[PDB]
């Protein structure tokens, strides 16, 4: 029942509005924020966000995507999948495109919809991956590589996360913990998923001081 230290992990989001922390150098993957989808005038527009594409010292990478709509055109998918290509371009090594679901109450079929059309324009060598809030025979069915439950929402962890967790040994694919830097925590919960041979670990969201320190 403790708090979340980054020098105890080794995966992290750096998102937008972040600064690099001394944990990205111990670490094993890195979550880059690059933006947004977002409903401007009933449309949906990407707003690009964070690092500019460019050679950083960072461990292999993703690029990760906030996703509010799921009514987005195909341009903005194609600017969505040219992402890690540029990342790539630049040096690094990309893992894929992480789709990060902040959308609201669509239906699973919609998602698998969604994704089924990413992973169709993301280059092959590129992954696929999701993550959102907590929240099988279907489910399982998601075309994806790599999926990470979130346990926070904004600067803390979400009290009772701990009741989604016990059902996650049913995945059937590669799965990990979002975790909030500092953020209440059990790690008895990192033996118990241990047990399935899908997961993966966990990730934590870097932040910044409060202005208020």
């Amino acid at each position: 029942s403790h708090k979340v230290y980054a020098h105890d992990y080794q995966a992290f989001w750096l998102w937008s509005g972040v600064n690099p922390q001394p944990a990205l150098q111990q670490a094993n993957q890195v979550y880059l924020h690059q933006g947004e989808v977002v409903i401007r005038q009933r449309a949906a527009w990407f707003q690009k966000m964070g690092l500019p594409s460019s050679r950083l010292t960072l461990p292999a990478m993703w690029v990760t995507v906030r996703i509010t709509t799921l009514d987005v055109p195909d341009d903005i998918l194609a600017i969505l999948i040219d992402l890690p290509r540029r990342w790539a371009a630049a040096g690094n090594q990309v893992i894929g495109l992480q789709i990060d679901f902040d959308a609201g109450t669509y239906r699973l079929d919609d998602y698998a919809g969604f994704l089924r059309r990413v992973r169709t324009k993301l280059d092959p060598n590129f992954a696929l991956g999701v993550t959102g809030l907590l929240d099988i025979q279907q489910l399982n069915a998601l075309p994806i590589d790599e999926l990470v439950i979130q346990t926070y929402q904004g600067r803390s962890t979400v009290n009772q996360y701990s009741r989604y967790l016990p059902a996650l040994l049913q995945l059937r694919l590669p799965f990990k913990i979002g975790l909030v830097q500092h953020g209440e925590w059990d790690p008895q919960w990192e033996q118990y998923l241990a047990a399935s041979p899908f997961y993966r670990g966990e990730v934590v969201f870097l932040l910044n001081h409060l202005r208020s320190e």
